[PDB]
Formats: C-alpha cells, sequence, structure tokens
DNA sequence: TCGATAAGCAGTCCGCG
DNA sequence: GCGGACTGCTTAT
C-alpha cells in the first residue's frame, strides 16, 4: 500500500513522525529535515523556481530548521522578503508525500475517552487537579473494545466491582441499560489504587497510543486533568508519557475577556468532539452537555440518576461507571451519525496538514495552495503584518414587509467561489485597476465597460485572463468535491420523500428492509417493492435514509464552508494571501449580480405579464432572489388546477423553461460587460411556496430583512410529502428563544401560511390559556454569559448591567456559601426567567446553567416568583405581534356588528 | 468564546418641553 | 412610550 502520515512534530532540529509504512504497519521516525527557503535573485541567474509574479529565485538549503528560523529573522532585520514555506512540517510531508494521499482508515488509532473524577469542594479544576481520577474509560477503534479503569479505593469512599450483569439490565430491572451491543466489547479493569490504575494507564497508552484523540471536553477538561493529576503524584516526567515523543506544552488560549491553558501533546492529533460538532454541525445548541447533545442527536433519554455527581460514586458506584462507559459510547453514536472524524481525515489529508488543523480555513488553505504552487517550482511569497480594516460585504434588499401568496425563489450556485472562478480572482492574477462607476451604474448596464482587455470586478480591480489563478484552480477542486457530495444528499433527501409517501399505505406483512444505496435515485423496481413494504421495513428505510442525507450534509455543507472559507481567508490579516483588493473584488461583485438580475427578472416578469415597473422581485440577500409568483398563478386561474401539486409543478415548469433560461441569458450578458473569464453564474429555482390549495392560508410573510417564513412544497427538486416550514431569522430559529415558545410560535405561523386568521386565533387563545403549566425550563430564554465579573459591583449590577447578567448575579446570592452549588461558568449559556415584583431574590430576574435543573434549595422559590405575564408578553407575544402586523392579520378577533347576535 | 460581512431584536440609559 | 446611541447576542448569507 501508498505509504500515508498519521502525526506530524518538529522538536528542534529534528521531525517526529509517525506514520503506516507500506506493509500496512504503524511506525514512528525522527528526520533530521534539512528545509529549504527562498530569496529573489537577479535574472542573469539560472533558475527553475519562481514566485508567484514570475521573479526568479535562489533556494537556500539549511543545515537545519534552526539555522532556516534565524535566517529568516536576519532578512527581516535587513528588510528583505523571506520567501517559502516557514512551516518546516508542511514543507516536509510535502516533499516525503509527493502525491494525493490515499488514507486508510482501519489502520489509524482513534481514541474516544472520559474521565470521572469525584469532588466534594465544587467543580474539579484541571490545573490543581487535587482530587483522583476514579474512573477512565477508553474506547480504541482499533481493538473496538471499551477499556474501562475504575478505582475501588479512595479517599471519598471504597466501593465493590462495577457489574456487568447489573450494567446490561433495564433501569426498570435496577440496572443500567448500557447498550447490549457494546457489553462483549468492554474490558473491565478494577484497581486497589489511584498510584496503579495511572502506571497502568500509561503502559496501556504506550501499547495503543492514540492518533486522533477525542471525547467530550477532552482538550479543556480531560486531558489537562490526567497530565496534572499524573504530574503531581509521579513527577513531570512521567506525565509526558501521554506524548509519544515525550514533549508536552502548556498552550494558553486566550480570548477577547481571559484565558485559559490547554496541553499540547507533541505526536497527537486532539479533536474535542465538543470542538468538532461546534464547527461542523451547523447549530446553535442552548446547552452543550453530553446529555443535551445526545438527546437532540441521538433522541436518547438523560442520563439519570439521584443526588449530586459529587456523591454518584459512593451512593451508586454501579451507575457511576456504568454512565461514564455510556458517555464514551455516546460520543461515538453521534459520529457514526454525523461523520465528523472521516471529515476531519478526508480534507487533512488532502491538504497535507496535521489533521488537528482542520479547525483553521487558514492554515488549511496555506498548505492547499502551497502544496498547488510547489508542483510548478513556484515559490510561495513570506506572509506580512497588516493592519485589521472593515471591508464592505453583501447586498440585502430592504422587503416591503407584507403577506406574500405565491413565491418562488431562485439562488446562485456556490456564489462567492464561482466569482472567483468567474473573474479569475487571485493574489498572482491582478492585472491592474480601473476607473470605477457608482455601483448603480453597474447594475443598469450605464457604465463605460471596464476592459476590453481584462476580467474585472466593479470595485475597480482587473484580472488576467490568459491562465487560472491558483486560488481558482484550487477552489474548484473542492468545489467539484462539494458538488458530488451534495448529489448524493439531495437523493437521499428525495428517497426520503419516496417512503414517507409509501408510509400512507403500509402492507400488512412480515418482511426486511430493501438492501438500497440511498445515495442514488430509486430505480422504478424499488419503488414497486416499497409499495409492498411493511411500515417495520419502510420506517427502518427511512431512518437509513436520513442517515444517508444527514452523511451527505456533512460532507457537502462543510465542503462548501471551506471554500466560502478562502473567500473570506482573502479579508483575514492572518492569511499569506490576505488581500483587501481579492476580498473586495468578490464581495461587490456578489452586490451587484444580485442587482443586475433582480432588475432582469422584474424586466422579464413584466414584459411577459404585459405591465410597466411593477415589482416582482420582493426580496433578495446576497445571492438568491425572491419572486413573488401571484401574477403568474392567476393568468392560468385558481380554478383551473385539480389539486396543489398541480399548481407546483406548473410553477416548476415556468421556473425551468421560461425563467432560468431568461436569468441565463441575463448573467451572460454580465459576463461579457465584465469581460470575465468564463460564465459561472448559475442561478437555479430554489422553492416554490404558496398555501394549500382552496385554503385560507397565506403561503408566507416578511416582517423585515433576514426575517421571513414560506409555506415550502418543493425544495432544490425534492418535492414534499407534506409541506415545509422554510422559516428563516423569526424566533422559532433563535436558540435564545425558549423552547416551548419556539414550538407555539411555530404552531403559529403553520396556521398563519396553511389555514388562515381564524386558525391563529383559536391557536393563540388557547396557548395564552395553557401556556403557566409549561415546565419552567421549556419557557426559560438563553443566553451567553460574557463579562459577569465586569458588570459585577459588590454582587449587584453596576452600570449598563445586561438583563442575562443581572439573573446570574441574582443567582450568585441566592447561593452564596455553598461550595457544591452549580457555578456559572464565564463564557457559557444561562437559562433566564424573570421575577415578580417583591420576590426574595431582590431583582428583576434570575439565570442558572443552561442543560440543567436549578438547584433544589432555590428552585421551589423560582417556581413560586416566576413571572409567567412578563415570560409570555416578551418571548411569544412581541415576536407574534410583530408576524401578524407584517402579514396584515389579528391574533386576536376584532369585535363585529355581528356581535349583536 | 482559538479556529468573511450584514443585520435583526432585547435591554440600558436617557432625552423628548 | 418611543427612539437613538450603545452593548450584547444571535441570526442569514
Ligand atoms: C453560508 C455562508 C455564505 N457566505 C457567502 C458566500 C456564499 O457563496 C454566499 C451565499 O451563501 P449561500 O447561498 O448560503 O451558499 P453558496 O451560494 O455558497 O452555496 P449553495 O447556494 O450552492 O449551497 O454568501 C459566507 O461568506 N459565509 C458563510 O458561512
Ligand atoms: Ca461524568
Ligand atoms: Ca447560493
Ligand atoms: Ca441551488
Ligand atoms: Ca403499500
Ligand atoms: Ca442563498
Amino acid at each position: 500500500m501508498k505509504e500515508f502520515y498519521l502525526t506530524v512534530e518538529q522538536i528542534g532540529d529534528s521531525i517526529f513522525e509517525r506514520y503506516i509504512d507500506s506493509n500496512g504497519r504503524e511506525r514512528t521516525r525522527e528526520v533530521e529535515y534539512k528545509p529549504s527557503l527562498f530569496a529573489h535573485c537577479p535574472e542573469s541567474q539560472a533558475t527553475k523556481y519562481f514566485d508567484i509574479y514570475g521573479k526568479p529565485c535562489t533556494r537556500k538549503l539549511f543545515a537545519n530548521m534552526r539555522d532556516a528560523s534565524q535566517w529568516i529573522k536576519r532578512m527581516e532585520d535587513i528588510g528583505l522578503e523571506a520567501l517559502g514555506m516557514d512551516d518546516f512540517k508542511l514543507a516536509y510531508l510535502s516533499d516525503t508525500y509527493n502525491y494525493e494521499i490515499k488514507y486508510d482508515h482501519t489502520k489509524i488509532r482513534v481514541a474516544n475517552f472520559d474521565i470521572e473524577v469525584t469532588s466534594p469542594d465544587g467543580f474539579p479544576e484541571p490545573s490543581q487537579a487535587k482530587h483522583p481520577i476514579d474512573a477512565i474509560t477508553h474506547y480504541d477503534s482499533i481493538d473496538d473494545r471499551f477499556y474501562v479503569f475504575d478505582l475501588l479505593n479512595s479517599p471519598y469512599g471504597n466501593v465493590e466491582e462495577w457489574s456487568i450483569e447489573i450494567a446490561a439490565k433495564l433501569q426498570e430491572q435496577g440496572g443500567d441499560e448500557v447498550p447490549s451491543e457494546i457489553i462483549d466489547k468492554i474490558i473491565y479493569m478494577p484497581f486497589d489504587n489511584e498510584k496503579e490504575l495511572l502506571m497502568e494507564y500509561l503502559n496501556f497508552w504506550q501499547q495503543k497510543t492514540p492518533v486522533i484523540l477525542t471525547g467530550w471536553n477532552v482538550e479543556s477538561f480531560a486531558i489537562p486533568y490526567v497530565y496534572n493529576r499524573i504530574k503531581n503524584i509521579f513527577g513531570e516526567s512521567t506525565a509526558k508519557r501521554l506524548s509519544p515523543h515525550r514533549k508536552t506544552r502548556v498552550k494558553v488560549i486566550e480570548n477577547m475577556y481571559g484565558s485559559r491553558e490547554i496541553i499540547t501533546l507533541f505526536g497527537i492529533s486532539v479533536l474535542d468532539y465538543i470542538d468538532l460538532y461546534k464547527k461542523f454541525s451547523f447549530t446553535n445548541q442552548p446547552s452543550y452537555s453530553l446529555d443535551y447533545i445526545s438527546e437532540f442527536e441521538l433522541n436518547v433519554g438523560k442520563l439519570k440518576y439521584d443526588g449530586p455527581i459529587s456523591k454518584l460514586r459512593e451512593s451508586n458506584h454501579q451507575r457511576y461507571i456504568s454512565y461514564n462507559i455510556i458517555a464514551v459510547y455516546r460520543v461515538l453514536q453521534i459520529d457514526a451519525k454525523r461523520q465528523f472524524i472521516n471529515l476531519s481525515l478526508d480534507m487533512g489529508y488532502y491538504a497535507k496538514i496535521q489533521i488537528q488543523s482542520v479547525f483553521s480555513p487558514i492554515k488549511t488553505w496555506d498548505a492547499i495552495i502551497f502544496n498547488s504552487l510547489k508542483e510548478q517550482n513556484k515559490v510561495i511569497p513570506q506572509g506580512r503584518s497588516h493592519p485589521v480594516q472593515p471591508y464592505p460585504g453583501a447586498f440585502v434588499k430592504e422587503p416591503i414587509p407584507n403577506r406574500y401568496k405565491y413565491v418562488m425563489s431562485f439562488d446562485l450556485t456556490s456564489l462567492y467561489p464561482s466569482i472567483i472562478r468567474q473573474v479569475n480572482i487571485s493574489p498572482e492574477t491582478i492585472a491592474g485597476t480601473f476607473k470605477v462607476a457608482p455601483l448603480h451604474d453597474y447594475i443598469n448596464a450605464v457604465a463605460e465597460r471596464p476592459s476590453d482587455v481584462y476580467s474585472c470586478s466593479p470595485n475597480g480591480m482587473m484580472y488576467y485572463k490568459d491562465r487560472d489563478g491558483v486560488v481558482p484552480t484550487e477552489i474548484t477542486k473542492v468545489f467539484n468535491q462539494r458538488k458530488e457530495h451534495k448529489g448524493y444528499m439531495l437523493a437521499a433527501q428525495r428517497n426520503g420523500e419516496i417512503i414517507k409517501e409509501a408510509l400512507h399505505n403500509p402492507n400488512l406483512s412480515v418482511d426486511e428492509p430493501l438492501d438500497v444505496d440511498y445515495r442514488f435515485d430509486f430505480s422504478d423496481e424499488i419503488k414497486e417493492k416499497i409499495k409492498k413494504l411493511s411500515a417495520k421495513s419502510l420506517n427502518e428505510m427511512l431512518f437509513r435514509a436520513q442517515r444517508t442525507e444527514v452523511a451527505g450534509m456533512t460532507a457537502q455543507i462543510n465542503r462548501k464552508a471551506l471554500i466560502n472559507g478562502l473567500a473570506g481567508a482573502l479579508g483575514n490579516v492572518w492569511f499569506r494571501y490576505y488581500d483587501l483588493r481579492n476580498a473586495t473584488a468578490i464581495t461587490t461583485f456578489g452586490q451587484m449580480a444580485l442587482q443586475w438580475i433582480e432588475r432582469k427578472v422584474n424586466e422579464y416578469l413584466n414584459e411577459v405579464c404585459g405591465t410597466e415597473g411593477e415589482a416582482f422581485v420582493l426580496y433578495g440577500d446576497t445571492d438568491s432572489i425572491y419572486v413573488s409568483a401571484d401574477k403568474i398563478i392567476d393568468k392560468v386561474g385558481e380554478s383551473k388546477f385539480r389539486d396543489t401539486n398541480h399548481w407546483v409543478d406548473f410553477l416548476d415548469k415556468f421556473a425551468r423553461e421560461r425563467m432560468e433560461p431568461a436569468i441565463d441569458r441575463g448573467f451572460r450578458e454580465m459576463c461579457e460587460y465584465m469581460n470575465n473569464k468564463q460564465h459561472l453564474m448559475f442561478m437555479d429555482r430554489e422553492a416554490i411556496a404558496g398555501p394549500p390549495l382552496g385554503s385560507k392560508g397565506i403561503g408566507g410573510f416578511w416582517t423585515g430583512k433576514k426575517r421571513y417564513a414560506l409555506n415550502v412544497w418543493d425544495m432544490e427538486g425534492t418535492r414534499y410529502a407534506e409541506p415545509k416550514l422554510k422559516i428563516m431569522g423569526l424566533e422559532t430559529q433563535k436558540s435564545s428563544t425558549p423552547k416551548a415558545v419556539q414550538k407555539a410560535l411555530k404552531e403559529c405561523i403553520r396556521r398563519m401560511l396553511q389555514e388562515g386568521e381564524e386558525s391563529l386565533q383559536e391557536y393563540f387563545k388557547e396557548f395564552e390559556k395553557e401556556f403557566r403549566q409549561l415546565n419552567y425550563i421549556s419557557i426559560a430564554s438563553v443566553s451567553s454569559a460574557n463579562n459577569i465579573a465586569k458588570y459585577d459591583v459588590g454582587g449587584f449590577p453596576g452600570p449598563k448591567c445586561p438583563f442575562h447578567i443581572r439573573g446570574i448575579l441574582t443567582y450568585n446570592r441566592a447561593i452564596k456559601g455553598n461550595i457544591d452549588a452549580p457555578q456559572v461558568v464565564e463564557g457559557e449559556k444561562v437559562y433566564v426567567l424573570p421575577l415578580r415584583e417583591g420576590n426574595p431574590f431582590g431583582d428583576k430576574c434570575i439565570a442558572w446553567p443552561s442543560g440543567t435543573e436549578i438547584t433544589d434549595l432555590i428552585k421551589d422559590d423560582v417556581l413560586h416568583w416566576m413571572d409567567y405575564t412578563v415570560l409570555l408578553e416578551k418571548t411569544f407575544i412581541k415576536p407574534l405581534e410583530g408576524f401578524t402586523s407584517a402579514a396584515k392579520l389579528d391574533y386576536e378577533k376584532k369585535a363585529s356588528l355581528f356581535d349583536m347576535f
């Protein structure tokens, strides 16, 4: 097999590399790598190395990496550019793996672990590590085993061995319900003392050294705790055995308001799953506790136990260990669904970076571009310092707030990367500038044509047309990957809808789910078989289809994020290729493209309708337009349609056969006007929206920019079994909105769009009547909590204290003198509830850690004093008033002359 | 929260005769 | 009461 790296590090003048050799074995080597860097040289000096601008360079080969680094410093002292890849391990990988890396995941040791630490005096600080580690569960992907290290004797209590038999039993049998599918994969090791546990853990680690190390909060808690605890008991040298090269570093992570420490383990790639989830999931969650996320992702119930976690080991060691094991498994289950480890491996090996560098789009692109240029013997420029400067972004149209009955939307494919490719925007393709007119002059095609030679953006930039820049070349490769995965995602989605339709008529039989590839549209044969399947088999196929869609989503949306990240990186001062001329060339072109096509679409539809100056485009944001289709429907007449699907088909046909060719013509003209390299503005129909045929539903409404709701029948070619609400920006979509209120507001919107005013009024009256029965957590607002200390003046709110911070201060006074009470953590999220006048907490609100029940000794008081009236007005009535006033609708029935009867 | 801009709403402070 | 200036937070793209 072809060899591939596992990890790479620079330690002084050595590269330490772990890799898989040609026989599939894991090996380690130390290489005295001699790096090369570059200086510009005279034209008269023959060379094969040229910088990205075609200027000749001489290669300087250094005796060692320290010499190269020192040379860079002296070049800065002299005032001359030191060219080349200054991150020597990236150059090492580029030299050692000079081919497309083919990796085998089955050879990569992926470790998932979780520790338990009993602490009687609050949160066990990892930097102090003053309490015994009393459980470790460590799952190894190569062995496919859960290794459980269980401390039986502690200063906080001596316990009996954990029982695998009780663990397996149902909770209704007094068991822990450790899933049957992992029971046979548990290797249980009890220990008489903590020293023996840790020494054995280190020996085990030495034998089965993680390449990828993950878990939940492992980077911020488990790893620093283990390192520091071992350091405290045994000394530094023993603690450093967590690194295969025996090198570690305390790394200070700084943010806007403070800093924290993590432990860098040289020769390991830590991908904390909480951070993978935050980067790759495109959710914003009210809580990031593993129980919360597990419930959300997997629909598994919260791990239930009695009493505080600090007393769980002594009271119920059996459950304590079982829950530690289950916690490790839950992360594996989330990964089986979301496939973020797979994604990280894919991207990391593609870029030829340390796998953990996938968190950095700048590092990822630096390596991709470096490797690409190196293939041509080209030499990358030195990174430079730049002052942070604001720059303009997208255009967003101001909508007229209203109901909008029939709506068809259109959206440009991968806009910013398509602009880069079309215009040919790259550091080395800049050709010069032209004299800019106001943007509206380009939008209306009245400005002078920018160039007859070069490809242009309306920000004034011109670009070469003779050859693709490296940025366009490399962005295209990843775009093509993204496109393939999006195809699989949408097929799985369409396949899901076929199964949903079939589920209306399940067969009374005993059968099996069909063995099918959900990434491809179901054949006629598969469709016929599906229509004969039981509900049991259909539901299993639906689950599998949806899992396939999720896998496709992960792969596509994050490749989209990477390519959009390249466009963004051009506006980040830390990027080697930072250039506001290029960043603004993209964003300004986008503003033109949107408003240009708004004009073209209005012109086309006014022509087909025989009108003049009417606005068919009601809204647009960045690269999308929303077109009022009322007049199109009315031209045939609603009476002519058999059912909802009939007019959806009609609009689908109209969009594809009439509107898209008109849009294409408009963009081809724009390409000519800007003299671009290649026409790549591809705007396709996205949504078809409207009320159900014959209903009083309003179809859709806008309240303002980035705030709208549509009743969608078809999305990008997926024809839904049931209409789907596309709600953007409204409170139903905000993690800050109480859970039960999101739900209520969504139903109000559903009724508005699908059923009409009277239905909305019926629901509102009921919610208002019953909402005080809702669980307090379900009606609590959510907020991130920053700068608690800034606004804390002797335990009371300082000037300008935010509402949620005031709530935290209230909580802090209420729990004062309790080392056991859950502390609000700076930077994390809180639930917030308003309090009625004259409450014993002495303020108008209280807040506590999100994803948790408020502590028992104040819970009863919070419940008694919760201000339901304020809660309803602020979170429910105010947003609903916004929706209905925009839609020109009343949520309460207005008095009429009929009331006389 | 270590790892592009536009723009919405909640809330504080305080003016607005 | 509402709005503008400002902070804080959370979206859409
Ligand atoms: C979502 C997103 C978009 N954008 C910019 C770049 C996008 O090209 C542009 C439009 O966003 P989208 O329409 O969401 O995405 P897209 O056009 O890139 O891809 P597609 O429609 O094919 O799924 O907005 C960002 O800069 N960062 C982001 O995170
Ligand atoms: Ca735990
Ligand atoms: Ca788009
Ligand atoms: Ca599309
Ligand atoms: Ca059937
Ligand atoms: Ca879009």
